[PDB]
């Protein structure tokens, strides 16, 4: 049978009992004595692996167990018995019936997983998963709503040589004991309800932090709302601010270096102290001999030499009211000084963090735990990728206890990352609101001045040049775009473009105002920009779109942007405000007069986007119809969600805490996807084996076409050797694979799909339709990517081995002169020739060890550890050089490789793609983007071009210059008075941006010293050292976060000791009278900057006054 429910004999377990209908199996259930009364009542379906144990072990829990195995109709037997809980053993998908069954049940669903190997294999395999199976066992059951990814079955072999398939007895327990907690959730009186809740903390007297969020006023609604749902909730404070006073005095935490502070805090912050005999039993009871061996031989035996008592003890920072408990995150290294990774062996977490995570599993006995915030370090600790077994971190440490995750939805690939590896439920929370920049006001005489020039019908048009130019110079315009300064050399056209394309871009610039709190929904005038936000260049693109389809005369608008902004974006802007004044005028009448369409065509078109879910044009056509008509529509819903997402919020976290049912979403944020509305959701990623997708190629051959373009026409018609590219998650995750097929269309390769639209093989383009030679590729990426998607670094690296063997072009082949260039380079280096042949093919790098990052931020702002830019050159290659191009050779280090295989670059591309973040607020973009710059231009001596991949507007991708971008974010956000009095309305999370700007801009000046210019650092100085806007920012940062102040002060002094910045001897001396006197009223923070650099500290205090400088040595001695 096909549709059935089954059992094991009870007298012979051996031979299988079938039954049809559930009355059947209920009798023999009762003739049997398997039921029992009033029990709750479980459903297994799936055909994946042998269940029997997994039964026996449940019923032997106290429930009652219904296996059915129906490949389509198992519908009908879950409406039949109603279960408490579903498990499968997934294969693909369910459906969407499912998941309206689940919310209006509101009941979970789990997913073990199956090996197909043998345990000694299965434990020492790197990966896991990956391809089909990987997409077929864990992505696809992400869509329904599925939670604890739980490895669970494996095989065996007897006597004769038989695989048999069998559940591993160690992992059964623990699936068990998981199921049992989870389902207890929900009988439990929330009187009783023990949690735990963990957070990020900054060293010393830094602010908490997370990724766009005030923290400490969300933390005390959150304390608020269980308090009033019924939780054991005792000692709560007035208000926020006692709160964060109280976290302060006793959550704080501290580096290796600060041995005083941690002596005091042990005496006055009243920790938890842990004896050895509780924490050998939990060891005992928790983890392997061979794991706690390796951390005995890391960090030596029990305590260790942080926060230990003279007894013996260990000291753990906690805050607890009543029955919840709030904990910091601790260092999951260790702080060894040592910048170089050391092939062949591991990092182990020191004894704090493991003595807190099994206090919190043992000692505490948490009934939930949460994690608040983007993001922590515990998913990132190692070995294995998906799949993970006893001998991994994350899962030891995670134990069987539920376990919650607060996650921001711009940040949509680093949550698979939780998802996977920690056994996380997913919750999605806000983006801060939109505004525009308001710098129209301060660049219009030069936008008067270049529409008086265009308006000239004079044959001879110099003197408005010339006053164009003065204009452009007087406010160092120039310098962004690269241009001349002259005395009497008139610009030409195109330079006059330039300017104006780039004066118009920084007056519709949008930007981000005051952080969001949790339970508190945005300002009305707030709520009214960010829905001018999201509707207007939608609906702008789209009609442009149109009317060039059409033929008409939008060469003026595609050449000028004041054209394309008087023609296409106030009409827009009218018609959205014209609409959210009155939702109800969204009529077809309306669609068909804007749009300016017959309904015949609007039914035609939908009719084509209807088969959909016919020539080219017709489905362009056909395209911009459907997103015009769902701009338009979708109005009032976007401004009904917005006001209505945070009770939702609050609402589904207690809903989850209670038990219940998390409904799935995708990702993005508001104005790239509106789909994400309203928040309080599990988030789901796409399939791997699908991309790059049909509609990303064409994005691809444009973006490299652009970047062929640009490149020639800077460099007098000449075309690039070889390309470099750097690959993230969240872009390819929110795109398709647009940057793949950038680097498969450079290679002149292309994909071929099959009927079922995966992409599985590869085709060589001819040379005569490239129209111009080849060009080589070398591709660098992160963890979170190789976690993700494996097989297409496999394609690109076949594609690679494809193109370097093309013969016979009717242009040059560059592939193969790269491939013999770097077999010259390896020979010369002292290889063998068998080897240097078998690696001078190699192209796709990441980080060693399997590591998730490039550890190169730590080398970098430790000023005073090193002299040359050799040294971080030489440390980004061996930190960076092993190789992920194939699955026999995987995560393989050689010596020259990565060096061999960089020679001859000229162009350097990063991808971005969200509108919180830019060049100078993201570390993780210098710390890439100009690690690889600067390895580049230490190899093959010379300085490459760097260029961004815009992917922000999804209806206009384009290509930009680092400089010039730098330039419009430092114009539009840190000298604009706009941003600065909309960020002077919160705390200290509000405060700490500037200094994390700051630390980027010295990064970046120290990556590509040519990107930065001293008149940046002047502007600096003058508006938060002098304040020059009269806005008084030194009393705001006195009264909210005074060690943010003071890593500014020391950031600029040390920029200016390293002689990156030529600084004058005032500036020296104000900045180290504020640094002295901001340290003597406050008391030190002790980040990196202000307490463990010698060499500043001496500089600061030969330049200050004598009593103000032992005042100053004193103080900084005091934390030593
Ligand atoms: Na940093
Ligand atoms: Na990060």
């Amino acid at each position: 049978p096909s549709d059935m429910l089954y059992h094991a004999g009870i007298s012979n377990p051996d031979d299988e009992q079938e039954f049809l209908t559930v009355a059947d199996y209920e009798k023999f259930m009762q003739e049997n004595n398997l039921y029992k009364e009033g029990a709750r009542k479980i459903m297994i379906t799936g055909q994946m692996a042998d269940a029997t144990d997994l039964i026996k072990a449940l019923e032997n829990a106290g429930y009652n167990v219904y296996p059915v195995q129906s490949m389509t109709r198992f519908m009908s037997f879950i409406e039949e018995v109603q279960p408490d809980a579903v498990i499968n053993m997934a294969h693909g998908r369910m459906g969407d019936k499912m998941v309206d069954y689940l919310k209006a049940r509101n009941i979970l669903l789990f997913a073990p997983l199956t090996i197909n190997s043998l345990v000694d294999e299965w434990e020492n395999d790197p990966m896991g998963m990956s391809g089909g199976f990987m997409s077929q066992s864990i992505v696809t059951p992400e869509i329904d709503g599925a939670i604890r990814p739980f490895a669970l079955f494996a095989q065996y072999e007897d006597k004769e040589g038989l695989r048999h398939s069998y559940a591993v007895p160690e992992r059964l327990k623990t699936f068990v004991s998981t199921i049992d907690n989870y389902l207890n959730l929900k009988t439990k009186p929330n009187f009783e309800k023990k949690v735990a809740i963990y957070y990020y903390k900054g060293p010393g007297q830094n602010a908490l932090t997370a990724a766009g969020m005030e923290v400490v006023p969300s933390l005390y609604n959150l304390l608020l709302r269980m308090k009033q749902e019924g939780y054991n909730i005792s000692g709560l404070p007035a208000n926020a601010q006692e709160l964060g006073k109280m976290i302060q005095a006793q959550g704080a935490v501290f580096n290796a270096y600060a041995e005083g502070a941690f002596n005091d805090f042990m005496q006055n912050g009243h920790p938890e102290l842990i004896t050895k005999e509780q924490y050998e039993s939990w060891v005992k009871e928790s983890l392997r001999p061979e794991k706690y061996q390796e951390v005995v031989d890391a960090f030596g035996e029990f305590p260790g030499n942080y926060m230990v008592t003279p007894d013996g003890k260990l000291g753990i920072a906690r805050l607890q009211f009543g029955n919840v408990v709030l904990l910091p995150q601790n260092a999951a290294g260790s702080g060894d000084n040592s910048f170089q990774v050391v092939h062949g062996t591991d990092m182990a977490p020191p004894h704090t963090y493991i003595a807190s995570y099994l206090w919190m599993q043992h000692g505490f006995k948490a009934d939930a735990l949460i994690h608040f915030g983007t993001h922590g370090s515990l998913e990132f600790t190692p070995r294995k990728q998906v799949a993970l077994c006893s001998n991994d971190w994350p899962d030891r440490l995670v134990g069987a206890v539920p376990h919650y995750y607060l996650y921001s939805i711009g940040n949509v690939g680093e949550g698979m990352m939780a998802k996977r590896r920690s056994y996380a439920t997913l919750q999605s929370y806000l983006t801060p609101p939109f505004l525009e920049s308001s710098v129209r006001g301060i660049y219009r005489e030069l936008m008067e001045k270049i529409k008086i020039y265009n308006n000239s019908q004079k044959a001879n048009k110099d003197q408005e040049s010339l006053a164009v130019k003065t204009l452009t110079v007087k406010m160092g315009i120039h310098r962004d775009l690269g241009l001349d300064s002259m005395a009497n050399k008139p610009y030409t056209e195109d330079e006059i473009a330039r300017v104006e394309n780039f004066a118009e871009e920084l007056a519709t610039e949008k930007i981000t105002g005051q952080l969001y709190t949790m339970g508190v929904p945005y300002e009305p005038e707030r709520i009214t920009s960010s829905v001018y936000a999201m509707a207007t260049e939608p609906i702008a693109y789209s009609l442009f779109a149109l009317d060039k389809q059409r033929g008409k005369a939008t060469e003026s608008a595609e050449k000028h942007r004041s054209v394309f902004t008087q023609q296409y974006l106030m009409p827009a802007r009218l018609l959205v405000e014209r609409l959210m004044a009155n939702p109800s005028l969204a009529t077809d009448e309306l669609i068909c007069h804007t749009a300016g369409i017959t309904p015949q065509e609007l039914a035609k078109a939908r009719q084509i986007e209807a088969e959909r879910n016919y020539s080219k044009e017709e489905v362009e056509f056909a395209l911009a119809v459907a997103e015009v008509e769902r701009t338009i529509k979708n109005v009032g819903n976007y401004k009904n969600a917005l006001l209505t997402s945070p009770e939702e919020e609050l609402s589904s976290l207690m809903n989850a805490l209670k038990g219940g049912y998390t409904a799935p979403t995708p990702g993005g944020d508001p104005i790239a996807n509106p789909n994400t509305l309203p928040t309080g959701r599990n988030m789901y990623a796409i399939n791997a084996e699908a991309t790059p997708t049909e509609s990303a190629w064409e994005k691809g051959i444009a973006l490299a076409k652009q970047t062929i373009d640009r490149y020639k026409q800077r460099h007098n018609d000449s075309i690039p050797r070889k390309v470099s590219y750097t690959l993230w998650s969240s872009e390819f995750i929110e795109t398709g694979g647009a940057t793949i097929a950038q680097v498969l269309y450079m290679l002149g390769v292309e994909p071929v799909r099959d009927a079922f639209g995966r992409v599985s093989d590869l085709k060589l383009i001819p040379s005569t339709e490239l129209g111009r030679p080849r060009i080589d590729v070398v591709v660098q990426t992160s963890g979170q990517l190789r976690d993700l998607a494996a097989s297409r670094l496999f394609l690109i690296n076949r594609a690679v081995e494809m193109a370097a063997a093309a013969k016979d072009d009717k242009y040059e082949n560059q592939v193969a002169s790269s491939v013999i260039e770097a077999e010259r380079v390896l020979t010369e280096k002292g290889l063998s020739p068998k080897d240097a042949r078998e690696i001078s093919t190699f192209r796709v790098f990441g980080g060693a060890n399997g590591m998730y990052g490039t550890g190169i931020q730590e080398m970098v702002e430790s000023g005073d550890r090193w002299e040359n830019e050799s040294e971080i050159a030489d440390t980004y290659l061996n930190n960076m050089g092993a190789y992920y191009g194939s699955e026999k050779n995987w995560e393989v280090f050689q010596k020259f490789a990565f060096e061999a295989a960089l020679t001859r670059t000229d162009v350097v591309v990063q991808p971005r793609q969200s509108n919180t973040w830019g060049a100078l607020s993201l570390d993780h973009v210098y710390e890439f983007m100009g690690g690889m710059n600067l390895a580049v231009r230490n190899v093959t001596g010379k300085d490459p071009d760097a260029y961004l991949s815009d992917y922000r507007n999804r209806n206009h991708m384009k290509m930009q210059e680092l400089k010039e971008a730098v330039g419009v974010e430092s114009r539009t956000t840190i000298l604009n008075p706009t941003y600065i009095k909309e960020k002077m309305k919160g705390g200290a999370s509000s405060a700490s941006e500037f200094a994390e700007v700051i630390t980027n801009t010295y990064g970046w000046n120290v990556m590509k010293p040519a990107a930065i210019d001293k008149e940046l650092w002047d502007n600096i100085y003058n508006v938060y050292v002098k304040d020059e806007l009269n806005l008084g920012v030194k009393q705001y940062f006195e009264q909210q976060n005074p060690a943010a102040l003071e890593e500014m002060t020391a950031v600029m002094l040390e920029s200016a000791r390293k002689g990156l910045w030529q600084a004058s001897e005032e500036q020296v001396a104000e900045l180290s009278k504020l640094h002295t006197e901001i340290v003597n009223t406050y008391r030190p923070s002790c980040s990196g900057f202000v307490c463990d650099n010698a060499k500043l500290r001496d500089f600061i205090a030969s330049k200050a006054d004598a009593q103000t400088a032992t005042q100053y040595k004193e103080n900084i001695s005091k934390i030593r």
